[PDB]
């Protein structure tokens, strides 16, 4: 069994911490069940949370593996090997400039904003905001509600893809949580361990995650997607509920 | 006679340069008529143009005087003397945060953006964008057209004042081109010379300028505001026409 999990609004609470998930995470480790973060967050953010690889960052744009992963894949980088599935940030940013000219209006993202600004917009600290700005693949867009749709049309026109997390729209090319999950499973050392995958999430960018796993659990607000299990409460309490009710009684 | 003039879209061409205005400016200089910039631009931007004080920056937020101005006013600041009429930028920025809370959405300004982003948004060079970001009183806002109305009400509700230049809305408190022109006229060494003031402009932020002078000339693109003279062509060609037709005969 592998548990693939989104962070914001799923494993993490409103302050970007664990809440009741802590105990749930420990039980899984004790049972030897790998837990793989799959998030819109950057590697720098995942690191600051003390999460060890493997993990999937920037909506599936990058798969970070331990340097000594038993299956050879990716490009070595320090204590990691990195499998890049998506276009680099710089290329996305260049494409955004063309989308701007098309939309006939500015399209702003984290790359355009100071860390101070990103912090204010996200409620993160300036330092956490600096980590959120260290994007390798995916751009987080800052859009006024009323312009969203015109912007999305322009993104697609210039070859970019979009999704949204809990609060923000994203632009990237080749970043998909489902693609990344499928890839990581294919690269898993023990095929039997990866045979059954669970995926938990709460927003649009998690749909691909749900599709790519065997047991999908939605811990967001409202009704889950079709074919996805639900929990009584959202977020980390959802995660806890999910492990205890759906996972442990299988372990 | 003193000629008070806006810069962008009035004295400056589309590239923000004085080239086309040279001949008309030299006509005034040769006749010993002082010319005072009155602009939304910052001290740094005005200096980069090689314009000497007295000049009025940031929509009237600051009045800059020569170090040896005969009438002692304001305080020494970097080789000039400055008379601060408006709240400092820092206070405006803080009150903007209250506005954001009321509006329920981000309200972005230059202070939130990198020089690179400002450069892209304005067409200024990266160097010029840094100068445009060196704001002491007034914030230039970057707003979705669809959100302007809600945003402007939010500004009013938190005690900020707004206006707009050729392209951008602004927020400040106590910055009014008319108030600054009146203060400079009152601090003028030669009361006779200041007795007859001319004001030229092309946008909303110039209405206060027109109210504060004895002869107002509009060089923007619409019909002129009531009580203001028009010119056959906008911008620097309008400024030149006004000098030749309205001012020289009077001199
Ligand atoms: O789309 C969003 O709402 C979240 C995921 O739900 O990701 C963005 O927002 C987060 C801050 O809330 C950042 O940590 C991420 O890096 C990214 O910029
Ligand atoms: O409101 C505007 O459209 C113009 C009019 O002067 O000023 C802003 O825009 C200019 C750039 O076009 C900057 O040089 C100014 O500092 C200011 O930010
Ligand atoms: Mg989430
Ligand atoms: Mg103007």
């Amino acid at each position: 069994m592998i548990v693939f999990t989104d962070l914001d609004g799923t494993l993490l609470d409103e302050r970007g911490e664990l809440g009741p998930a802590r105990e749930a995470l420990e039980r899984l480790r004790a049972l030897g069940v790998p837990v793989v973060p799959v998030t819109a967050k950057t590697r720098k953010e995942v690191e600051a949370l003390g999460l060890e690889p493997p993990f999937i960052v920037e909506n599936g744009g990058g798969l970070y593996l331990p340097r000594d992963w038993p299956v050879r894949a990716g490009r070595p980088k320090g204590g990691y090997r990195v499998v890049s599935l998506a276009w680099p940030y710089r290329k996305v940013r260049a494409r955004l400039r063309e989308a701007e000219a098309l939309a006939g209006r500015p399209i702003l993202g984290y790359g355009d904003l100071t860390a101070e600004a990103v912090a204010r917009l996200t409620g993160l600290s300036r330092e956490a905001a600096r980590r959120a700005k260290a994007r390798e693949y995916d751009e987080t867009l800052v859009l006024c509600p009323e312009e969203v749709e015109a912007v999305l049309e322009a993104l697609e026109a210039v070859g970019l893809e979009w999704t949204h997390g809990g609060r923000f729209y994203h632009a990237a090319k080749g970043a998909d949580k489902g693609r990344a999950v499928a890839r990581l499973r294919a690269l898993w050392p023990d095929p039997e361990e990866a045979r059954f995958a669970v995926g938990l999430g709460d927003s649009l960018n998690d749909l691909p995650l749900f599709r790519a796993v065997d047991l999908a659990v939605y811990v967001g607000r409202g009704d889950p997607p079709e074919g996805v299990l639900a929990t009584p409460a959202p977020g980390p309490e959802g995660f806890r509920y999910a492990v205890e009710r759906y996972l442990l009684p299988r372990l």
